[PDB]
């Protein structure tokens, strides 16, 4: 009830920012994302011993994947974190508690595979989920890991609060599907321009939730470009070991994914950042105007990319 959660100094002050990076100490990401339910829910919210017990089974059931995996989660977690710090009056507390845990476990069991993968192999998950298959099943995987004895860590709210508290996780979670991503985007630009966004519409705050989830999800090219240019190795890693897959299936890969195209990538990455990445931040600081330094350090990286291009890196 008194033990409070620590950080050494650097670690302490650099957590507040948007663009910080947890590190490659995995036994410290644990104390970090607890230290941060303390910070954004309170230090009552959750039972510390049913909390850590649910953290270890989250980190379990993580693969060992280039880009999609336990480390991933903690940063979704702290981008989300950092959106929920610098905008603490706009949220309830169910929505603070439920979308932290919808971030560390909004990738669970994901094995490097994109939904079209899943559905040209015919996984069994594309018959048991027609559209955000992935989505769908690690949502699916959350509702077990909650279910397990002593890990349910939403035991001392009511039926109705805990139906509430799994409903914002469900969405969140399936927000997370970038196929879905274009509409809401489009759909929430308009409510902004007309003026119709209303926050207490639950309708509208479901929307701006799906937008937040993309914005942590994609929080890697808001990080300092070492950090970004080093991320984006990871994530293509995965790209090519599908596009491997696909030639197996006797598909031909989209550029994207085919490893012959290494050369391709700088120009890959700018029309990422121009079709996606900053429609995606603009939006959100037109919502939320104190996540500016997503949308900063963004265009910050599109820039860097374009030096790359220009041979000047
Ligand atoms: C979903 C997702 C999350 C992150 C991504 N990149 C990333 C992450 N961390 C650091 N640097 C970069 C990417 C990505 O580059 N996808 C790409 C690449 C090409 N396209 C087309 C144009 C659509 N999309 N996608
Ligand atoms: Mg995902
Ligand atoms: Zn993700």
């Amino acid at each position: 009830g008194l033990m409070q959660f620590t950080l050494p100094v650097r670690l302490c002050k650099e957590i507040e920012l948007f663009h910080f990076d947890i590190g490659p100490f995995e036994n410290m990401w644990p104390g970090i994302f607890v230290y941060m339910v303390h910070r954004s829910c309170g230090t009552s919210c959750f039972e510390l011993e049913k909390l850590c017990r649910f953290i270890m089974s989250v980190k379990k059931n993580y693969r060992r994947v280039p880009y999609h995996n336990w480390k991933h989660a903690v940063t979704v977690a702290h981008c989300m974190y950092a959106i929920l710090q610098n905008n603490h009056t706009l949220f309830t507390d169910l929505e603070r508690k439920g979308l932290l845990i919808a971030c560390l476990c909004h990738d669970l069991d994901h094995r490097g595979f994109s939904n079209s993968y899943l559905q040209k192999f015919d996984h069994p998950l594309a018959a048991l989920y027609s559209t955000s298959t992935m989505e769908q099943h690690h949502f699916s995987q959350t509702v077990s890991i909650l279910q397990l004895e002593g890990h349910n860590i939403f035991s001392t709210l009511s039926s109705s609060e805990y139906e509430q508290v799994l409903e914002i996780i469900r969405k969140a979670i399936i927000a997370t599907d970038l196929a879905l991503y274009f509409g809401n985007r489009k759909q929430l630009e308009e409510m902004y321009q007309t003026g119709s966004l209303n926050l207490n519409n639950q309708s509208h705050r479901d929307r701006v939730i799906g937008l937040m989830m993309t914005a942590c999800d994609l929080c890697s090219v808001t990080k300092l470009w070492p950090v970004t240019k080093l991320t984006a190795n990871d994530i293509y890693a995965e790209f090519w070991a599908e596009g491997d897959e696909m030639k197996k299936l006797g598909i031909q890969p989209i550029p994207m994914m085919d490893r012959d195209k290494k050369d391709e990538v700088p120009q890959g990455q700018l029309g990422f950042y121009n079709a996606v990445a900053i429609p995606c931040y603009t939006t959100l600081t037109q919502i939320l105007p104190p996540t500016e330094p997503l949308l900063k350090a963004c265009r910050d990286n599109l820039s860097q990319w374009e030096k790359v291009i220009r041979g000047e890196e």
